[PDB]
This record gives structure tokens, C-alpha cells and sequence, in this order.
């Protein structure tokens, strides 16, 4: 099959008291896994997901010129400590920092955004809201399986954008290698609009092979954050794709 | 300019060993070594020689991007990993010298050569065989040479294009978590004395770089896992990584 539903995955969110879906895409055999078919389709807001497609924007129109550019504190202190203090692309990815990328939405501006997800095939292709707030309490829409084709452009230099953007950007999306595998992924909290959920999307890299994931579940407290990553990597661990 | 720390000898004593690191810390343009002349003495390169290799034959579209398969050619050589397909990624990760040996024909000695000279890479001199001269040829590079010539990969200033310098650091990952990446490459000197290993490369730290360059002496290839070893203590010590 193409497709295939895993319900055994299931256990991986109870285990836990969650619900969600992990989705996976085996690049060398083109076949999909999931756990839920109806909810690997269901389109969320994206939240700081959307860090991917903002970044890969800011490069490709030179708002921002590389991943060593500094970005100076706005002097506005906030919640998270991290984000109170200069940051390059690379730290701004890492420690997911709103007002850099609230600043990079209205540089690139209502009309460059729009046409830029679009050229992308991105989700529902809605930006309507707020410049600067609309992938976390706008119209932009975007399900699991979305979230993979767009990954699996980017991951392929196939985007509508230079090959230098989509290069810095997976640079960018660095979280995590060993001797056995590569992650390149995003987190995201929707935190504004019901129903509160994580993501995590990304893919990880083998020596002859690539799997593309994207999660979401539900979150109803910051509390179960780690389980974003947690459940992922029980999964590609039951599936003997990390050790 | 350089700082002569003897106190790092203790990590080549405690595991009855010789050799050199060379740390250069980025922003205070300030590094630091326990051995001073061994910093500047010149080494084979061997496996390290796979960075300019790569970015050579990425310049000049002998190597077309890092998916590109290199068929392994049905014969079985000692290390397992080598005896299947690879890329530019796994090629450098298990160090595969039958796929760079080829690319260093396609390159030929003229144009490698004239890069290594534009690299400003070791003594500049590859007499012996296009395809072994970095293991065995009159090519030699000190910890502080592959210092100077990483710091100029890391910031593009190769002269290459800038798309071969990404994919050559993309190839270098070797480790990432949340409080660094490193990026490197080893080597092990195995034919001609003194018989050394290699690493050499950078981690990444939010607000910083480290460069770092260490051989050390390497008489059988029971001390292979030292290289890394010997260079994390030497990096926790001076609290680059935890
Ligand atoms: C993005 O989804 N953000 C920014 C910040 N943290 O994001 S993340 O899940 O840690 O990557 C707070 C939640 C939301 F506003
Ligand atoms: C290069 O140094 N090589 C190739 C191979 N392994 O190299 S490495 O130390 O793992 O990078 C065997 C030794 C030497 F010929
Ligand atoms: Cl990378």
C-alpha cells in the first residue's frame, strides 16, 4: 500500500494520556505510515513551524543576508529569557524567537508572503490575520501530510526560492546528529486558538535513506511539551529506523 | 597570539600517549596548545585530505551535489563500510578512499595543485601518486596549517565557490545536540612514521566558535577512539562543552 495505518502507534500517545498523530514518509520506498489518516489530514495552525517557510522567504529576498546577521534585542523583556538578547538565524531557529520573525513577516510584507506560500503549495495558502501573527491566530492552515510534501521539496532544493535559501534553512533546522542518524526539524506550540497543540516536523537522514515525519498532538498544558519529540522517537524507534 | 597550556599534557599522559591539540578560539582571535613545536610540525594529512578533496571536486563538477552514488566497484576491502554505495555524506563519515582516490584522477595534478596553492593548504607539494599522495606523497600540514585553513572554510573565504564550502561543512557534521555542533574530520597516518591520528574541525557554540586541531601518535589501531577522546576532555576542561 502507499499508505498505511498503524493503530499499534496508538499506545505511544496513551501510554502518555495524549492524542495526536505521527506521520511517516519513507523517501526510498514512497510510502507513507501513520497511526490516524483522518487526523494525519486535519490542517492546524502551523505556529512556529512556520519558522521553516518565514525563514526560507527572509533569505531568498535578502531581509535576511546569511545565518550570521545579528539581530539586535528589541529591549522589550520577555517570558522566555532565551529571546532577550542578539540573535543570527541559527539561535533564532534553535530558541524559536517570536519578535525576530514578527520582524522578518513585515519586511517581507503582506503581498511577498502570500505569493511566496503559494508559490510553495503551503497548506491552505491563507495569510489573512495579522502580517506578524497570522501562523499562530490567523487563517493559515496546514495538516501533518502537507507539513511532509512541503519538507520534501525544501529537502530536494525544489522550492521556488535560490538553492542557497533552502541550503541555510536545513542548516538552519540542525537539532540533533550522531553515527547513526540526522534530525532537521521544527518545533511548534499553538497556544491562541482552539484546539491547543504541539508539532514537531522535520525528517531524519540515514547513510541511504531519508524519513520524513511531521506530528501533532494535543496540549492542553505546556507540561507535555517533551512528548512532542518523546513520542516521535518511540515510533521511529518501534519502526527500527533509530536505534 | 599563542598560548602554551603544558597542563593538556595530563590528557596524553593519563592514557600513556603523545600528541598535540591546537584550540583557536574565534571571537578573542586567541589560541592555545600544550606543545607549542609540535603545533607547527607538518603531518601527513591522510583522511583529513578529504576536505579538500571534496571541495575541489565539487568546484570543478566532478562531484555534482552530495546525493550523487558512487557505485562501489564488487571488491571487498578491510573496512566493511566501504564495500557498498555512498555518497558525498557517507563517503567522508566512513572515510572511503577508493571513491576519493577517483575523484583525485578527475581532478589531475595540475588543477590540484594550483587549488591546494590557492587553499594555502600545508606545503602545497602532492609528488607522489594523484591518488595516495596525502598517505604517502611529499604532502604534509601542521595542527596549526589546518587551523588557518578551516577558519577560512567557515567563513566562505575559500577560494571556491560558496555553494562547494556549504556542502563540504554539511559533509563535516559529525555531532549536534542542544549546546553544540561539531563539524571534523579524522585521519590515521598508517605507512610512513611516525604513524599518527587526526582530528580536526570546529564546534559550534551559540555565540562562538572553537576551531580545533589535534594528532597525537597512533602505533596500532587500538588508540583510534583517543583522537575524539583526548580532544573532548581537552574541550570540557576549558569549558567549551559540558
Ligand atoms: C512557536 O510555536 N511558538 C514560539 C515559542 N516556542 O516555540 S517552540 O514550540 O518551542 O518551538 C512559544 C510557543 C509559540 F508561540
Ligand atoms: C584516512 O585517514 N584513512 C582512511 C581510513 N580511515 O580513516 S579515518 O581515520 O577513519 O578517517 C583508514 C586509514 C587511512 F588510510
Ligand atoms: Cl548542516
Amino acid at each position: 500500500k502507499e499508505w498505511q495505518e498503524n493503530k499499534s502507534w496508538n499506545a505511544h500517545f496513551t501510554e502518555h494520556k495524549s492524542q495526536g498523530v505521527v506521520v511517516l514518509w519513507n523517501e526510498n520506498k514512497q510510502q507513507g505510515f501513520t497511526n490516524n489518516l483522518k487526523r494525519a489530514n486535519q490542517a492546524f495552525l502551523p505556529a512556529s513551524t512556520f519558522k521553516i517557510p518565514n525563514s526560507l522567504i527572509a533569505l531568498d529576498l535578502g531581509v535576511v543576508k546569511d545565518e550570521h546577521q545579528v539581530f539586535k534585542w528589541d529591549g522589550q523583556t520577555r517570558d522566555i529569557a532565551t529571546w532577550n538578547r542578539d540573535h543570527n538565524l541559527i539561535t533564532a531557529m534553535k530558541y524559536s524567537v517570536v519578535p525576530v520573525y514578527q520582524e522578518f513577516a513585515r519586511q517581507i510584507g503582506e503581498a511577498r508572503m502570500s505569493k511566496m506560500l503559494h508559490a510553495f503549495d503551503y497548506g491552505n495558502e491563507d495569510i489573512s490575520g495579522n502580517v506578524d501573527s497570522f501562523w499562530l491566530d490567523g487563517g493559515i492552515r496546514i495538516s501533518a501530510t502537507e507539513q511532509i510534501s512541503f519538507l520534501r521539496k525544501l529537502y530536494h532544493n525544489k522550492l521556488h526560492v535560490s538553492e542557497r535559501s533552502q541550503r541555510i534553512v536545513k542548516q538552519a533546522m540542525l537539532t540533533e546528529a550522531n553515527g547513526d542518524y540526522i534530525i532537521r526539524a521544527k518545533t511548534g506550540y499553538s497556544t491562541r486558538i482552539e484546539p491547543k497543540i504541539g508539532w514537531w516536523v522535520g525528517w531524519v537522514e540515514l547513510d541511504d535513506n531519508v524519513w520524513f515525519f511531521a506530528m501533532n498532538m494535543d496540549m492542553p498544558t505546556s507540561d507535555g511539551l517533551g512528548l512532542r519529540q518523546a513520542i516521535t522517537k518511540e515510533v521511529l524507534k518501534q519502526e527500527k529506523i533509530i536505534p
